């Protein structure tokens, strides 16, 4: 009849590997470039390193069209202890605390070391250095997918001369390095253009070496891990709160102490809408009290925006001289936003705009968008950035014909961003991040249908000439 | 400092309920609707049961905006036993043997009791009684979201003197009836015209009740568990399928036995190109041979198709009656292909195509997709179907103006369809899928190619 069984995190992700962003080889590649990547700039950056990146894909196979992707960085390192589970265990990761990083799920590598051990037969391999490390370690790894385990088929360790600190991690895989080419480079010099202050280097199958030098060595303040807002905190997440303390809060010192923007007037003013008592010890919520706690959390229209501290942006100074060094327009402007919250989360939206010069001519906007400073490159149209440009009503904001040259950029940043899939290409549709990037795009369309009505007025002006 | 911490399954979708398609209150609305219908559909047609199924969405609280969602079949039921990890353990399913059904993750439900969970305080209601069972079991349950295991909260029994044989599922979660209403009702809609064989009534939350009668008792063949084909079986596959031999088999006998489509005289044209010894033991293979042998598999030209059967189509007659009874069109023709391989798994790709009549007017094709029986509903633009049926020259096909009245719809059937998500809203570009549906659409194409210049001529 029917059988009934479990599976593990690994099992499930070996199974549908294009969960992950694994459909097929080029995609494949892509998504083992990116990973590492990332990986390397959360290893840097949210530790105040300026970032130097080198990354090799070399063809080792011809037949077989298998390639050897290795990135190098000068991050912090990993613990020792820490490789195994790091990079074989799924579901394992610094990351699950409330900080923006570019990593998430601690599921990334581990879906590129999967991918890899089902189509060929070379571990992984990993050097690291922690900082003040005396010593290089170095593995070979691959994944027990029935246990979701860590395999260590050979582990050493070597004297580290040179104080040298980072990591570096080779993968093997099938690629398609034709079909993945233009969108790995274009990857690379998206994140190169709004992160001025890394340097990357990039040697390509073909034995291509790119150099993107260093513009600036100021660093952007980084991301800290926060409390929670109450704006949109669920019920499991009220349990975790709870059992997480160590002390024997009230009710009272619990929505005090463990949330942002609450001061002793609004955790009074929470307690009488959500009839709750102020002194009752908050370890005995029951199951009632915990709905009325978060209904309450959720319509209260009082609450401080939380703070930019578990952000970084990219600022409209940036924003603005990348899209001018790419698409050299007659017109840009930019806005970052005040952080709002969406789901407990702390959030920001920026967006550039771009107008005329070098852009191409087209009956539709060029959209570039980015999450947590990543550029997203696939899957476009199914974005709820798509979805609010093309709802927008550009005739509204000086937009005349049906072509036109114009570049609308977003950039979403969060202790969370929302993805529609582990592959991380598009941003799902949350009605709270919906809303506010419609928001941030009115303020810049402002802007621009200024610059257009001043064109107009011009043009006005000159047509009584003639 | 970098803190290293582990998730289990549960706490992952908690934490990330997008992945699931819970990203807002009227898509979570809509999917919880249609996960349990295809459980109620999977426990009833794989089965030879004609489907019976009811599905109920009470209001039940205004200003907080949640929905109960009750959905009753006549399906096999449930063994007790099982029932708490069935609804209550992430990752947990009988779906994972290699066969055509809608569900495949063992996420499904699971995702809507944590969906509801995170916002009200109802525990999920189970009713259920297996075949020959002279009770109706009962539970209420939860999840414990760190140990991914069922919390139990009532658990009971009474016996069955009404002689009811299948399960009732009753969940309580926010939603968004006026937003979700018409993508509920068009996920019902396009379920009752491909599956005729199925009775189904709804009653939504305004108390609408529509009843949608069985037109035919006649139950395509179910679907059953089928052997891998070995084009595409990947490394981790080959050593799952030696670890589970109950016999010491030779790397010969492995290669006819459990695949489909190798007879004695294709293993002999394998291990010659994969350099085995047919006589070694395949318990024995090393790390090495397994990657030849996967790649031998990939390489090999002469491989036979899968068997069509024990997959489960729609079948070109139906294709059509549905589309002529939707649209009224002019011209409508579709086709049924043999079977291809993808990763190890059979697959099926239909194609229907209807032009004119009551069809509007517009730019683009409408598209209409599913996969394994499934009609889906959101994020059309990032299917691989609709990608194909974009990339298409259709002035090559007749498409004359501009504006044209077409109807263009693919279904994929497979033991495993590639999601794009857990979602399952969209597939995932794989590209044996996306040349075989790039083909198929050509095939009816030449028909419509044949229609539009046997029209031409009309007018000249
Ligand atoms: N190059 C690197 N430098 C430092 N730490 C790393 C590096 N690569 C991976 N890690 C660590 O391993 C963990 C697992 O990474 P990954 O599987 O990609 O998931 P995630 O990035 O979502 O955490 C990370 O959280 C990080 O702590
Ligand atoms: N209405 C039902 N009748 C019989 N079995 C069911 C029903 N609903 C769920 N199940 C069982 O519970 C299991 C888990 O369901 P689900 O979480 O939706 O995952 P999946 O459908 O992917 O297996 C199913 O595999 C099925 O065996
Ligand atoms: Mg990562
Ligand atoms: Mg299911």
């Amino acid at each position: 009849k029917e059988k009934f069984t479990s599976l593990s995190p690994a099992e499930f992700f070996k199974r549908n590997p294009e969960l992950a962003g694994f459909p097929n080889p080029a995609r494949a590649l892509y998504q083992t470039v990116r990973e590492l990547i990332e990986n390397s700039l959360d290893a840097t950056d949210v530790h105040g390193i300026l970032p130097n990146i080198k990354i090799t894909i070399d063809l080792i196979d011809d037949a077989r069209q298998i390639y050897k992707v290795n990135v190098v960085d000068n991050g912090i390192g990993i613990p020792p202890q820490e490789v195994p589970n790091a990079f074989g265990r799924v579901l394992y990761s610094s990351k699950y605390v409330n900080r923006q990083t570019r990593g998430m799920y601690g599921l990334g590598v581990k879906a590129a070391v999967l991918y890899s051990q089902m189509h060929q037969d070379k571990p992984i391999e990993i050097e690291t250095s922690p900082v003040n490390s005396k010593r290089i370690y170095t593995f070979k790894l691959k994944i027990d997918i029935n246990k979701n385990e860590p395999i260590i088929v050979e582990r050493g360790s070597v004297e580290n001369t040179r104080g040298f600190h980072g990591t570096s991690v080779a993968i093997s895989i099938p690629g398609d390095w034709p079909k993945a080419k233009s969108r790995i480079y274009e990857y690379i010099k998206r994140t190169y253009i709004i992160t001025p202050y890394a340097e990357f280097i990039f040697k390509d199958p073909e034995g291509n070496v790119t150099y993107y030098p260093r513009l600036t060595n100021k660093i952007p303040k980084p991301p800290q891990e926060v409390k929670p807002h109450p704006y949109g905190v669920d019920r499991e997440e009220i349990k975790i709160l709870i059992n997480n303390l160590k002390r024997d809060y009230t009710i009272k010192e619990f929505l005090v102490n463990e949330f942002q923007s609450i001061g002793d007037t609004t955790a009074d003013k929470i307690l009488e809408l959500a009839g709750l008592k102020p002194n009752k010890k908050v370890k005995n919520l029951t199951e009632e009290e915990i709905t009325r706690l978060v209904e309450t959390f959720k319509k209260y229209e009082d609450f401080r925006s939380p703070s930019a501290d578990s952000l970084s942006v990219i600022g409209e100074d940036l924003i603005e001289l990348g899209l001018k060094k790419i698409f050299n327009p007659d017109f840009a402007a930019s806005i970052t936003r005040k952080p709002k919250a969406y789901q407990g989360h702390p959030f920001i939206v920026e967006a550039g705009v771009a107008f005329g010069g070098s852009i191409p001519v087209g009956e539709e906007p060029i959209v570039l968008r980015y999450a947590n400073k990543i550029p997203l490159i696939y899957d476009e149209k199914s974005d709820v950035i798509w979805k609010v440009v093309e709802e927008l009503d550009w005739k509204r904001y000086g937009i005349e014909s049906d072509q036109y040259q114009m570049v609308v950029m977003v950039h979403l940043c969060s202790t969370k961003i929302p993805y529609k899939s582990a592959g991380k290409e598009s941003i799902a549709e949350v009605e709270d991040i919906e809303k506010e990037i419609k928001n941030a795009l009115m303020e810049v369309a402002r802007k621009l249908k200024q610059y257009l009505s001043e064109k107009r007025k011009e043009q006005e002006a000159k047509k009584k000439l003639l």
